């Protein structure tokens, strides 16, 4: 383990982060929206689970055009919400519990809502003029309409532009029309970016910071015409020039040393940024001690498998041996290295694992749960679960595109009306995506209990914000979940129990390899400690699966697995249907 420098203990390498969505999780007072005494009401549930630390997402002062993503002032808490006081007091009562608390960096872009935009928009000459990016038109169209700077795509479909009136011309926007992209090239724009959404929550006790796009925020000069990738649409992907910029690590260095300065009782502060995409090579300098950049990232290769690399919502075929090399994606790097990496499978921006990897069906979903489970207790790296996870939520199900609150869906849909026509092929395919991959999945209220017809996440008069999910009438809530010994959340107490006691192997693993890295079924591994090997085989299937033991003796003892722990023969060389097993040999 010595010539592994990435085994070096830190609080945040060995945590389990709970994932919390801040309007989906608990309402406390029957407006429909979650806030934070209902977070609050419900941080000894989540302690119970196992969890060593909480990600909120954005809870700050927001307009909700894109769910908190949009952020209107870093430095107050959405009312609706909460007063910052009840915020403080949350923070509080986390660390009164050995919990760990981060907060969602969101700088890409900011509110169109902000002081800092209403100011910037309001002419050309203000001093916050260039916090943006603005431009002029590169010309009208035959209909005399303003023909935005460039071909660029927002990340919600159509263009990465919109006109201002006002002062006649557009601004640049990745996300939806409300969210400006902050301009980084602009220093008096990042300082003011960091004493509001990083310093203030420093002062205030986070533990750290889960960086939203934080490898949006350097953009190639002149911001070029992107490449015509995709033949079927107006607009490109601006990848080239906006993803892993040419001064993005500058800027991460940058910030990182703000916060150690900023920092006034020696904490260790943790950073996860979404990175989205990146080389082995840009993994590395993102997350290198050395490098004083970020703790780890998130790398999307395994949520996009079964999705074009062209658009999200066209779905196209993958087999397992895709997943397995997305996921190990997510880690490999890291091996003789000081980086570090995370384990996931679901977001608020993700549909749910089991529909998407496992098998929904009534007969598969609770054993392919604790198959995903088993899984992730063996993965090297900063475990992340998301609400509703550990209860095996699964997708929703024959929802009309109208009901979906999504703006990344709605954004989508006008853009294929648009350039394509609402009765079009290119329709059908986005409708047949949305149903497997919308982040709305995610994003339905947590399910508390059986209870009529709000799950116990508001009270029976309340009308949530957003629809419930089918699934808690089928049993897929806390309080039915906890009574019964055989559901998934009380495995998933157990998978956490498993990882901890076993952290030297299940967190901080290394030389991890694959064992029969084409199967289609079979999803084996090896990993080392010192003297440890830990050997995984997972059956992805409804299919019995064979497995072999690589240089197998009797020192291999089953550990951990999914099916009755009395009733399985350790020997045995077949998986049954969905079975997981996690051997440890000494
Ligand atoms: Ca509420």
């Amino acid at each position: 383990s010595s010539a592994h420098p990435e085994t070096e203990p830190k609080w945040w390498k060995e945590a389990t982060f709970y994932q919390i969505y801040p309007a989906s999780f608990k309402d406390s007072n029957d407006d429909g929206w979650g806030d934070m005494k209902g977070i609050a009401s419900k941080l000894e549930y989540i302690k119970e689970l196992g969890a060593d630390a909480i990600w909120i997402s954005p809870f700050y002062d927001s307009p909700q055009d894109d769910m908190g993503y949009d952020i209107a002032n870093y430095e107050k808490v959405w009312p609706t919400y909460g007063t910052n006081e009840d915020c403080f007091a949350l923070i509080e009562k986390t660390h009164k519990l050995g919990m760990k608390f981060i907060t969602d960096l969101v700088i890409n872009h900011c509110s169109s809502e902000h002081e800092w935009f209403k100011e910037s928009r309001s002419s050309k000459t203000n001093p916050k003029r260039d916090w943006f990016f603005w431009r002029p038109p590169k010309g009208y169209d035959a209909e005399g309409k303003p023909i935005p700077p460039n071909n660029w795509k927002s990340y919600f479909g159509g263009s990465a532009w919109t006109f201002d009136e006002k002062t006649q011309e557009f601004y640049l926007r990745l996300f939806c029309s409300t969210q400006p992209d902050l301009n980084w090239e602009n220093e008096d724009c990042r300082k003011a970016i960091y004493e509001s959404a990083v310093g203030y929550w420093l002062d205030h006790g986070v533990d750290g910071f889960r960086i939203d796009v934080g490898s949006l925020y350097s953009k190639v000069v002149g911001l070029p015409d992107a490449p015509v990738v995709d033949k079927n649409s107006t607009w490109q992907s601006s990848d080239p020039y906006t993803l892993n910029g040419p001064r993005i690590h500058e800027f991460h260095q940058e910030m990182n040393q703000f916060i150690r300065n900023r920092v006034k009782d020696g904490r260790e502060i943790m950073t996860v940024g979404e990175m989205q995409h990146a080389s082995d090579e840009t993994k590395r300098l993102y997350t290198s001690a050395s490098r004083h950049e970020l703790s780890e990232l998130f790398n999307f290769s395994h949520t996009d498998v079964g999705t074009s690399p062209l658009f999200r919502y066209n779905l196209v075929p993958f087999e397992l041996k895709d997943w397995k090399i997305a996921l190990a994606e997510l880690f490999r790097y890291i091996n003789g290295t000081d980086c570090w990496s995370t384990i996931y499978l679901e977001n608020h921006d993700q549909p749910r694992s089991i529909t998407r990897f496992g098998d929904d069906s009534p007969k598969n979903r609770v054993i392919s749960g604790k198959l995903l489970s088993v899984l992730l207790s063996a993965l090297t790296g900063t475990l992340y679960v998301y609400q509703g996870q550990e209860l095996g939520q699964i997708n929703f199900k024959n929802w009309p595109v109208e009901k979906y609150e999504d703006v990344e869906i709605r954004n989508n849909y006008n853009a294929i009306k648009e350039e394509h026509g609402e009765n079009s092929e290119e329709m059908k395919k986005f409708l047949e995506a949305i149903a497997l991959i919308s982040r709305d999945h995610a994003r339905t209220p947590m399910q508390w209990s059986r209870e009529e017809p709000n799950a116990g996440f508001s009270g029976p008069s309340a009308k949530p914000w957003f629809y419930l999910n089918d699934s808690f009438r089928e049993g897929i809530n806390v309080e039915d979940e906890i009574k019964d010994p055989n559901s998934v959340l009380n495995f998933w107490k157990e998978a956490l129990k498993f990882r901890k006691a076993h952290k030297d192997i299940t967190v901080y693993g290394y030389d991890f390899e694959f064992i029969d890295l084409d199967n289609k079924k079979l999803f084996s591994f090896t990993k080392k400690y010192n003297n440890k090997t830990l050997f995984a085989a997972l059956n992805f299937s409804s299919d019995a699966t064979d497995f072999k033991i690589p240089n197998d003796d009797s020192s291999f003892k089953l550990e951990f697995g999914n099916y009755p722990k009395k009733e399985v023969d350790a020997s045995s060389r077949t998986l049954k249907p969905w079975e997981g097993r996690i051997y440890i040999s000494e």
